[PDB]
């Protein structure tokens, strides 16, 4: 189920990054490593990393 | 003359990235490209890109 939500537009520049649109639903299985999250984007079905401060926890 | 200030810690994972600490003063000369800024970090003297929402504009 959805763990996080994207809060800022993120356009990948690098080959391991996950594209985000504001309010995109995210599934984060693991703890952040060195201020990056690894996520499955539930709108786009893509997987990848994004910066720690671009998503919040959902309740 | 400083144009922006970092408000969140940004730990590079990629070779072209700029390391930010909270409060670093930044010189942004160029237009953002796909919501990344290119900057000179006035604390460290380092250059590179970081995601646009990690900094505020200073007047």
């Amino acid at each position: 189920e959805q763990t996080h939500r994207a809060i800022f537009r993120f356009v990948p520049r690098h080959e391991d990054e996950l594209e985000l649109e504001v309010d995109d639903p995210l599934l984060v299985e693991l703890q952040a490593e060195d201020y990056w999250y690894e996520a499955y984007n539930m709108r786009t079905g893509a997987r990848g990393v994004f910066p720690l401060y671009y998503a919040i926890e959902v309740t």
